């Protein structure tokens, strides 16, 4: 419906700037496999309740599909399909041997007990086994899911398969004790920091002690701020929660800010920092801007007021296309959404490789591989930007669609 057609429109707009056949557009619009199943679980009161689960594999030309699992009561088939379609290009931009996947269950996990959550995960695996697997489809943790549900799902898959193949490789995000990989928690933030550093290098800006402003102080935002201040040595000047933001021109320490937020429930009234609104934080005179909160954070109203030279949107599509055009005409380099949060999927791919090979890498090795892959992806996007004279979002979309088209043409799926 709405999200699926929005993704289709985005794909059309992307193809407007590159040469691919019409049959390729039609093949890419329709996801290859849609699996809608009924997931029954014996509730704690003794009754049996059935939920609706969706597994959407949009494409697998480049390799086994990869996709997160969402447990949200508002989840719909169109949303899962659109997210799988986006995940296709998310894994394509990084140049991974992955296709686009997505999973979801129509359920609210707030009132589900731990036994009920375990039963839900195991029954979902029992229902979707026939269309998943280490070489076929790799589920991942996503919103309202944590590595414990991943452990339960992996255990169920291993039990059903009778331990014939690499069970640990069927899914990602598993705990470090069982098939885990290092750097998973800070994966998205680490990729974002690498992209920020690379954009600064491309623009000729050294980031020694300069201004970075993060709008949104969740796990991803806190990790991004801490990693920036540590590796890049930049001056974190503003962080905001769902309530308000705190600004200090001298700098901030993300550790103490997170401690204060945990203790008081918010970052409001932080010592040495003036309380400011989210819109004021978005319009600060900084060099790097990273929105880590609710999407559509920047619109036409405030796009013209943005002065940060580098905008790394870690959030999923937090900037409207009109605001994208406004930032483009303002001389602002804006890192696309799936070119920023791609660190999570890159480290998930690393975890999958570790699971298959039976060899687990150290923190430094995972960091090095993530750096290489993410820098190469961003540099390819920036080169296409400077070549085709098209937006960063447009360049990343063109690269991803070109890779998918080449994979499909090599497989013989499309003759032209
Ligand atoms: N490709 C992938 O594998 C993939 C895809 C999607 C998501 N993910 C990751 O997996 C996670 C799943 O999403 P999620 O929605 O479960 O995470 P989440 O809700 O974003 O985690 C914390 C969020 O809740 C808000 N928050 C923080 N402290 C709070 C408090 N005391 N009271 C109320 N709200 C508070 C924060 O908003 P403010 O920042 O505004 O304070 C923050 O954005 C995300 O964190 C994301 O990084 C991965």
């Amino acid at each position: 419906i709405d999200p699926f057609e929005m993704a289709v429109k985005q794909l059309e707009r992307a193809a407007q700037y590159m040469d691919i056949s019409e049959e390729a557009l039609e093949w890419l619009k329709k996801p290859m496999r849609i699996v809608e199943v009924s997931v029954p679980i014996e509730m704690d009161d003794g009754s049996v309740k059935v939920f609706t689960g969706f597994r959407v594999q949009h494409n697998w030309a480049r390799g086994p599909t990869k996709g997160g699992i969402r447990w949200h009561p508002a989840e719909t088939l169109s949303t899962v399909k659109a997210l799988a379609t986006w995940m296709t290009w998310k894994v394509a931009v990084v140049d991974l041997p992955y296709g686009g996947g997505k999973g979801g269950i129509i359920v609210n996990p707030k009132e589900l007990s731990e036994r009920e959550q375990e039963r839900l995960a195991r029954a979902y695996i029992r229902a979707v086994y026939d269309v998943i697997g280490p070489w076929t489809d790799i589920p991942a943790p996503d919103v309202y899911t944590n590595p414990k549900i991943m452990g339960w799902m992996m255990d169920e898959y291993e039990t059903i398969m009778r331990r014939k193949g690499p069970a640990f490789g069927v899914i990602t995000g598993k705990p470090l004790s069982i098939g885990g990989s290092l750097g998973r928690g800070t994966a998205t933030a680490q990729g974002a920091i690498f992209t920020i550093r690379e954009a600064a290098k491309a623009l000729g800006i050294d980031l020694k002690g300069k201004k970075i402003a993060v709008q949104g102080y969740g796990n991803a935002g806190y990790y991004t701020a801490k990693l920036a201040k540590e590796q890049l040595g930049m001056t974190v000047v503003a962080v905001s929660d769902s309530r308000g933001g705190i600004y200090n021109p001298d700098g901030l320490d993300p550790d103490e800010v997170l401690k204060w937020k945990r203790e008081h429930g918010s970052v409001k009234d932080f010592p040495g920092a003036t309380n400011i609104t989210n819109e004021e934080l978005l319009e600060l005179e900084v060099d790097v801007l990273a929105p880590a909160a609710i999407e559509e954070v920047i619109t036409e109203k405030n796009a013209d007021n943005i002065k940060a030279k580098i905008v790394a949107e870690v959030a999923n599509g937090p900037v409207t296309p009109e605001a994208d055009d406004i930032l483009r005409e303002k001389g602002i380099l804006q890192i696309p959404d799936f070119l920023c949060n791609a660190g999570g999927v890159t480290v998930s791919y690393f975890e999958w490789v570790q699971n298959i090979n039976g060899y687990y890498w150290t923190e430094e090795e995972v960091r090095e591989k993530l750096d290489k892959k993410m820098t190469k992806a961003f540099w390819e996007v920036y080169n296409t930007h400077k070549d085709k004279n098209i937006h960063m979002r447009d360049a990343a979309y063109v690269v991803a669609v070109s890779r998918v088209y080449q994979a499909m043409k090599d497989r013989g799926w499309v003759k032209k």
